[PDB]
């Protein structure tokens, strides 16, 4: 006998996990109603701190300031790492000059105020040829992630590019244009790897020309375009068995399968073990 309402909010990037787990969970437990909102990571934490929701999805860890606001209110948050989100920047395989690019160069191309139209304008000496841009639809999770880490918190980009919700169409776009530059989730690169070239990414810090692979994503070397995703709730909310049951399913092998189903990367076994043990502690 499991029942009640669970209010979930948070990141556009955690939304697909929360919605998918909800749809599955609701079937398995018909007396549970899940409402899933998408206020953003910060927006979700704001409602979390205001105690207006039960669970919040975050595309980054809770901040020191958010954590302090939580503690001040007696809120005992529990953090669960639930997936890894990786994005690939791709070029046409015939492109041999842009094999490694910097975040700064990607920003030069994609920024809200960028008028860049030619490769020669990105880096000295590159061909005087048009860059044909492909990317995610506005305000999709992929868009939100790419723009956040490439352009900044303003979470915007130029709008003059070929945008599509269907990543298979973006793949074909890159295949068909020698001068293409595109971005989309790693899963769509991986399954088309023989037809696409993934750009190696430098971040000006510790990441120098890092190729996106399962190894570099799992080790955290591929930054900023891969990152862990989180679900937060509180110790008090976990006393409600429907909330506890929701987290349990999320961390289970079935949860991992759903994570992959929505095209994310499931967490390493060491992460899974830790999160399960963490849930067990929170229930005491």
């Amino acid at each position: 006998s499991i029942s009640g309402t669970i209010a979930v909010d948070g990141s556009s990037t955690v939304f697909p996990i929360s919605q998918a787990v909800a749809e599955e969970f609701e079937g398995k437990f018909p007396e549970v109603k899940l409402t899933v909102a998408m206020s953003g990571t910060g927006g979700g934490f704001k409602k979390f701190i205001a105690e207006e929701i039960d669970v919040t999805g975050a595309s980054r860890p809770i901040t020191e300031k958010e954590a302090a606001e939580c503690k001040a209110k007696g809120i005992d948050y529990v953090e669960f790492q639930v997936a890894i989100d990786g994005l690939t920047v791709v070029i046409n395989p015939a492109n041999t000059f842009a094999e490694c690019m910097t975040v700064a160069e990607l920003n030069k191309i994609w920024a809200a105020d960028s008028k860049v139209s030619k490769w020669s304008e990105v880096r000295e000496g590159w061909p005087d040829e048009p860059i044909q841009l492909f990317g995610a639809d506005t305000a999709s999770g992929t868009f939100d992630y790419f723009t956040e880490v490439i352009n900044g918190k303003a979470k915007s980009s130029r709008s003059d590019y070929t945008a599509n919700s269907n990543d298979n169409i973006l793949v074909q776009g890159v295949v068909d244009s020698k001068g293409a530059l595109g971005y989309f989730g790693y899963a769509y690169f991986a399954e088309n790897a023989s037809k696409l070239k993934a750009v190696k990414i430098s971040d000006g810090k510790k990441a120098v020309c890092v190729e996106p692979t399962p190894a570099t994503i799992e080790s955290g070397e591929y930054t900023p375009l891969s990152r862990p995703l989180f679900i937060y709730t509180t110790k008090a909310k976990l006393k409600r068995p429907e909330v506890a049951e929701f987290i349990k399913f999320l961390l289970s092998e079935k949860g991992d399968q759903l994570v992959e189903e929505v095209k994310y990367i499931k967490v390493p076994k060491s992460v899974k073990e830790t999160m399960q043990q963490r849930l067990a502690d929170a229930l005491k």
